[PDB]
């Protein structure tokens, strides 16, 4: 699918509160994720001992990997559509090594939604969590597609 200039730039403008506190955000999402979709956190042989939402959160390791994933995301969405370079690295280990399926690529993708609902109502009101939906979109179509290239079903 391809968004507007005005889409992204709704995108890039809740992205840029995100960046206040990349590692906060990274930790309600993953918890969001964690919590609302349990299978999720078996795929993380590090993190899938944590029982709790308290002991989540109190995990340095996790909010480290929080930031890593929400930077790999933000570098994504500020090339606004021109992703092919990052997503091969991405796809390949997701597919491969993880083998993240495209539901729980919806799944996370929910998670995000919710918590920029949450955490940012004066730059997340309708119209801004279309355009973040439509780039999460674009981003699963176009992840989907590289599985496929991979050998994955996804
Ligand atoms: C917005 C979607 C996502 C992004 C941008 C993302 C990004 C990343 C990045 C940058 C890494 C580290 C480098 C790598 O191994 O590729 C990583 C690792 C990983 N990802 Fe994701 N990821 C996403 C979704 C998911 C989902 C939904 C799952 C599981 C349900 C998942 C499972 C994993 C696992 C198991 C690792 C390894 C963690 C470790 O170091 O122990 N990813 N991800």
């Amino acid at each position: 699918m391809v968004l507007s200039e005005g889409e992204w730039q709704l995108v890039l403008h809740v992205w840029a509160k995100v960046e206040a506190d990349v590692a906060g955000h990274g930790q309600d999402i993953l918890i969001r994720l964690f919590k609302s979709h349990p299978e999720t956190l078996e795929k993380f042989d590090r993190f899938k001992h944590l029982k709790t939402e308290a002991e989540m959160k109190a995990s340095e390791d996790l909010k480290k990997h929080g930031v890593t994933v929400l930077t790999a995301l933000g570098a994504i969405l500020k090339k606004k559509g021109h992703h092919e370079a990052e997503l091969k690295p991405l796809a390949q280990s997701h597919a491969t090594k993880h083998k993240i399926p495209i539901k729980y690529l919806e799944f996370i993708s929910e998670a995000i939604i919710h918590v920029l609902h949450s955490r940012h109502p004066g730059n997340f009101g309708a119209d801004a969590q279309g355009a973040m939906n439509k780039a999460l979109e674009l981003f699963r179509k176009d992840i989907a597609a590289k599985y496929k290239e991979l050998g994955y079903q996804g």
